[PDB]
């Protein structure tokens, strides 16, 4: 089989189409998801040409292999994608409509910066690539974009499924090649880190903050390393939820600030004691009072800060 | 091949069932589960009746590629089922009777909002997209719809496999599509929650209140700060065997809830000291004594409110 | 291919037997073992009979696709077998040897109610349906059923590898089935529990009844929280490798009861500080005293009463 | 195709050999790894015989279809090997040169007894089964078992590459079976367990006997229960890189050991507060210096026993 | 088919290209990475060449199995490339140009002696096997070897991907073999290593730190033993990132390092306690204001020992 001929100089155009029945496996880390998807394809292949009155029948149908098919890939993906023909139609002046349904672990990066309140367009990169004998181009039928009621991805919102109309036609090897760019918008549901990792890390922190109001410092040492230890756990916990970044998320900003919380707490309770074995107390006293105050106080302006530069 | 052509205009009735063999790995995380089960299709082909008294078979054996087969597809799958025809007999009238063994990996939505007291029904969606030849509609065969008495699924009770017998016929991409609803009744076995989280969950949040007929400070710390260290560790345990929900769930709100009742018991911990250290442990004994009520009463109250809103 | 013809009105017996190669990953969380074997079949085929003298051949080798074979099927895999054919021998009256080398899944479920001092019965079920033409039933050829003498799996012992030679014949999807069970018997190597689990649990349990022989109650304190603590990280331990269970399983129990015993140690360790704060140091000695030997005494009692329930 | 007659009664004879291009993913808990190897098989077929003076051509090249191949099987795989035909030349004497490239996981079981100071031998079970035409048996070609100097399995030093020359040969199912022996040996780079395993676990137990110079009671119970837990800690991080075993493995044995010296350590440190209660402090110092000589000695004399008896 | 004869004795040239379209999961532990790329090829097949006049054309276009192919393998992969032909096209003097679209899992060791501020030179070596007939040898052809401008390697930096010219010949198992070497240079991203495991680190063994300034043992002793049980967890949690190594990490140098601070901390604050109570604290007082500045003097000296020998 070989692609269908011109009749003056120009590209053969190939119509596409996505239709989304299942996202699922949205894995941060690997940043990657599973899609399962109708992929619709239409060209004209005037060899193909026939007589309903001849042949009796109104539209062909064909087999992969009976008949050419442009060979169409996925830019970014782990493996080819798994695809069954659903049906190759094949109409009187030989425009062919073709069926598949597929399903492909799509890599698509994310961007961590906002995290847990973040938003992503997951791309899905269709491309062709151009033959001797003829240009292939790409196009969108926006009348066969879409996504079924019913799809859902744990964890997050599904805002929209689009495509840009306009193909990205580049040179590639010494060939002319077709790409474009369906996208699928997101925003995590960042819901469940309230009660889950935010405020079990706030209480904890507020926890140590009691030794402001404590003399004792073996219990002080006590209340400020236990909750220094939980506040890791936490760390580790998120982390391992996470890729490694070049940039700081939001998350981890704060994650990170509230150890130079603890280091300073830490100080506070060294310097409240050593005063007191120095006979002292009436000055690590103005220095207490003053961390139930400053301690609250910069952190919620800090957080402030964090908030304000990140958002 | 061709579809079996209309005598009159009527849409092709494809009968279905499912026969469940094995089911297993339901992912709590994944919201999937595995099934392994017998699909039956039934349609009438008169291309493909013959004479029973001149053939002197009652029944014709046909392999798949001999004959029109329906392309049925299941919606809610991560792949294309693994199948196996086991049988294709055709009866006088041209009755076809098609049998296969299918394995294949199902995503169906859990609702977690009552875990671990939590009931689910599982859904297999079938499906058949119509022809430009003619209408193809789905129809439930109760007769060929059932289970194994052994089938199992590991940490769930199986109520019922029943199907939905009106099917949901509508248009996509220019098409009738007529989709069935199979749907497998399940209620969680929530009895090894109880010794292994519910219980010890308690145990330690009792052991946090015998600071309330307890003095020293440095001793009350380390009740209320380990017991809360032990709690972060259920609370993570917990979370791991769990998706992130958009709502929260019956243990999520109880394990939430026992984070304000150590955060309350470190203040009053902390009031109790600052007290004893004013020369006011009058008073200090007033606010513990009260504690000792007022804490397993208070317990007991929001757990009734919280069993109330989720039950 | 059709089914060879009755001489009478008989049914078509298939003779089986399974030869182990390989027994490996047996996973108690997900109830399935992975195996590698051979299968033998049997049947005679009149329409292949031929005589010695005339073909100057004694046996007749064919290719699967030449000749009829029965639809065998595994009931308790989670996908169809990985089969490769090995060889077809027909001798002069027309009965088959048929030999394949194949790898399965095998779903079987698992008693943990004496964990880790259990035995279990692995099945693999062997199946046949019947067809329009004849029905169909299986056999055990006993010289065909065994297992190399180097199969191994890995933390058990491997006691015998039989068959239940009555199949079990019913009707399904209105046909006859005809199901042989293939029995694993194997016993759990419990050693590695005892220095791993079962003692580490022990010292850290008497370690905290060492409290008894202290009226510091802030060592106290920190000796029963401490192995408390200690106690739940192997009781996530424990509870990581085995599934959830509608039932208690023999070390669930004795993990559980150690909570009761921590419980109980807090009380006497709480009662003997409030007692010796109100000036009472001899009443709390007698209570300390008769703790020293009641809790060993009611622990070793209570696991008689706990073996004798299990075992 | 059927296989080369025989001359005089001769069994069929088949070359082998192994040629190592890949070692990767050696499973300690699995008892697994995997390899990517060159198998070369040999044997002479009359039938394929030519003239090199009059053919022209030394040696004629086939397809694997045009000829007979021996079925060559692996004993110890999880399924069967990925294999693809590099080349088949034929000598004019008829000499068949079969080359293929496959990769497979091979089980083969560890002797865990001397962990991480191991030596292992991996085999690889090359086998072939009898036809009812005739008898095959199996030999090496020492020219063609080899291994890639590349050839690097992370965490281990590979020694050897070895074939037991003389085949097994004995009957399973009514055949002759020949099975050759593949030996990889391989000894365990132990140096990382060194810097964090063995000597971050004797720090903590030397940590421990710091209470041996204290007559804090308070302290020593922080000291002696706080590097249990870490001991705990290192105990279950060693048993999740390892399977379970019948028998005790170095490690294990020094692991156990460690908890007999913190279980002692603690009546000490009990026995010594005791005494100190009682108003016998002379004695207490008595059995506390005495502590500081037997904990460091004993310890050292058990590890030397221990080496002797595993090494 | 076979393959191009020599026109005088000269080994035929296969032209190579590899051009990267994904790059994704560089796995430390396992020491691989999987890639998706285009493989080109081209060779001089006479028995192709055309006359561009008689035949009407410029190009002619072949299926695979038509013409005469080279077997390319990779040396370091898992399993065999997964591989689709995008075009095979022959120019009028017999020119091939191939050109696949492929995955694949590459085996390529890993130097983890600077981590985490490591590079890498990751390895795919293309390789070719000569046959009777003639010898083959492997050619770069540089404007064919490249990568995409989106190619992103999650956690790290893509410096460049540049072939080896001149191919590796040599003979295995007498046959000459051409292999190339295509190197991809990659530099780790360090950045979140230093707020999520080297910041955290310095701030508890900083913390520990101030038991130089107390004199309260039994809160000196919680001091070190708590922050040396997070570094413990900071240990295990860097190991659980990388495989085990015959040498030590820059990571591990430091993390090992650490822990005799942590020992000798322990030392001091035990000998501290140990004269005070015997009635020697103006001793005391002299070691532990040494240690105020030894232990940080000793700390930044022995890191600049160490940067200087690892980078
Ligand atoms: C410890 C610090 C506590 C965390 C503070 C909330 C983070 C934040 O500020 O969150 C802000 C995001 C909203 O984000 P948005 O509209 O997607 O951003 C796009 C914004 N543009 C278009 C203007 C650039 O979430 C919320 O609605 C806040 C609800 C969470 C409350 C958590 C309480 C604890
Ligand atoms: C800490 C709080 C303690 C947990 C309290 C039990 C939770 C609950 O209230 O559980 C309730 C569920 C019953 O659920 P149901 O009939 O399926 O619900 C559907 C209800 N409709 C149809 C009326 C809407 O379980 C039980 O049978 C209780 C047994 C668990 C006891 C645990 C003791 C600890
Ligand atoms: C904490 C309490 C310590 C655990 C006590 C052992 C459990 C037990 O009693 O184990 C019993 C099993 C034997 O069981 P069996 O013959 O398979 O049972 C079938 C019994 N019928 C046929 C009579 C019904 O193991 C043993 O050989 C005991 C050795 C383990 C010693 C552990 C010491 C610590
Ligand atoms: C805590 C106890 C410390 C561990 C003691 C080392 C174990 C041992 O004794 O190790 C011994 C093995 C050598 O073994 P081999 O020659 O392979 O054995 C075969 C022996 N035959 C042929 C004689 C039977 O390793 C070594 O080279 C020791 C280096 C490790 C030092 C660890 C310091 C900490
Ligand atoms: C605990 C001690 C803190 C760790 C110190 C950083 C390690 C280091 O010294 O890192 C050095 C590497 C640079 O390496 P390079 O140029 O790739 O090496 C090749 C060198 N040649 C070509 C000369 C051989 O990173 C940096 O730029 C330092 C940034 C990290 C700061 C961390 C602050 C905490
Ligand atoms: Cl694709
Ligand atoms: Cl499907
Ligand atoms: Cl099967
Ligand atoms: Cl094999
Ligand atoms: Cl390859
Ligand atoms: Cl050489
Ligand atoms: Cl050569
Ligand atoms: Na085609
Ligand atoms: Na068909
Ligand atoms: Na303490
Ligand atoms: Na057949
Ligand atoms: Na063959
Ligand atoms: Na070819």
């Amino acid at each position: 089989v070989s692609p269908p001929p011109p009749i003056a100089d120009e590209p053969l155009t190939v119509n596409t189409g996505i239709y989304l029945i299942e996202c699922y496996s949205l894995d941060d880390k690997a940043e990657t998801f599973k899609v399962n998807a109708f992929l619709s394809l239409s060209w004209k292949d005037r060899r193909l040409a026939f007589d309903p009155v001849r042949s009796g029948v109104r539209v062909k149908t064909y087999e992969p292999e009976a008949i050419w098919i442009p060979e169409i890939r996925f830019v970014n993906v782990e493996n080819a994608r798994d695809a069954d023909v659903v049906d190759i139609s094949v109409s009187p002046d030989g425009t062919v409509q073709y069926l598949e349904r597929f399903s492909a672990r799509v890599l698509s990066p994310l961007d961590f910066r906002r995290y847990p309140f973040d938003s992503q367009t997951l791309h899905i990169y269709l491309i062709v690539r151009s033959v001797d004998t003829r240009n292939i181009v790409l196009a969108v039928d926006l009348e066969k974009v879409g996504k079924n009621d019913d799809v859902f991805l744990t964890g997050w919102d599904i805002e929209s499924f689009t495509a840009v109309v306009k193909p990205a036609n580049f040179a590639l090897e010494d060939r002319l090649e077709s790409k474009l760019d369906y996208q699928l918008r997101i925003s995590r549901q960042y819901f469940s880190y309230i009660p889950n990792i935010i405020l079990p890390m706030l209480f904890i922190l507020f926890i140590s903050w009691t030794a402001f109001w404590s003399t004792s410092y073996e219990a002080n040492v006590t209340l400020v390393v236990s909750t220094l230890i939980a506040h890791i756990a936490a760390n580790i916990l998120v982390e391992t939820n996470l890729p490694k970044t070049p940039y700081m998320t939001y998350t981890g900003a704060i994650i990170f600030m509230i150890y130079l919380f603890y280091f300073v707490a830490v100080i506070e309770v060294t310097v409240q004691h050593y005063l007191k074995v120095e006979s002292q107390p009436a000055r690590a006293a103005s220095i207490t009072r003053a961390s139930r105050i400053a301690f609250p106080v910069v952190f919620l302006l800090a957080n402030i800060i964090l908030a304000f530069l990140f958002f």
